[PDB]
């Protein structure tokens, strides 16, 4: 057992230094889409900057709750799939109705998303007008890369505070 | 013990009293539902009258935004603090968004048309508030002869 802790706590540094990388990933992106702002604003109508700007927030926004919806979710469905197992009384179907309104919520969410994906379309179509295919490629990436960083983010800070939870017990 | 006693008829005096309100409160709501469906009804309208008139483009635009105003809503009232500022930035940005509908709808329109759809966004929002404030009076005087009743 005593092993368990010492290579627990080895890993757990490996998904850190991860972490640190992935937060310099998250800058590097980060003045990215503050350089593409910055052309898009210099080329752009103030309108379609406006529905621009408008677009990379709401991304943001939507795509880290619809990710929060689905960890809770995975939370509740496991905990069912490990308490079907054990005896517990009358706790179940509080677990049931619970996972009835995440589901809405989560539903909610991908809708969200996928307005926001039409959406992501239209900002690039009022951007092909203006914009060069190497700025175009910049946007595409950046906003890309965003939504693929803060998962992988939210992901591993999963992973290190399950290994975290892990050694306490 | 006197006092006692009084305790007892002011009491159950306010009990009363908050039953009462609490009828009312449930009136409201169940008239409100109606409300709900003659506004929905009539957002069918406006949808179909765009639907006819305007490009699938900007008709995608206007569903686009006419969906994604309950969810905002609903979250901001489910909330209501990096979950909730977010609901507001989205509030804002939804706004905005509903000035562009507005924008691109007002020249297609009529005058009567658009002032359907500035009423349909306007009682769609305002119900989904008034609705919530409801349940929350309602669930506050529930706990309230909760502790009376005991």
């Amino acid at each position: 057992k005593q092993e368990l802790i010492e290579s627990i706590s080895r890993k757990l540094q490996v998904l850190r230094e991860a972490r640190e990388s992935l937060l310099e990933d998250v800058q590097a992106n980060t003045v990215l889409g503050a350089e593409v702002e910055a052309i898009v604003k210099g080329v752009c109508k103030p309108s379609e900057f406006d529905k621009f700007r408008m677009f990379i927030g709401d991304l943001d926004k939507v795509v880290n709750l619809l990710l929060s919806l689905s960890g809770r979710l995975a939370r509740v469905e496991n905990a069912l799939n490990n308490l079907d197992d054990g005896a517990s009384p009358g706790d179940r179907q509080s677990l049931l109705e619970k996972q009835r309104v995440l589901i809405q919520q989560h539903e909610d969410a991908k809708e969200l998303k996928e307005n926001l994906d039409r959406r992501e379309r239209i900002v690039f179509d009022i951007l092909a007008n203006y914009l060069s295919e190497e700025s175009l490629a910049d946007y595409e990436h950046f906003v890309k890369m965003k939504s693929a960083l803060i998962i992988e983010q939210r992901e591993l800070e999963d992973k290190i505070h399950l290994g975290e939870e892990q050694l306490k017990c």
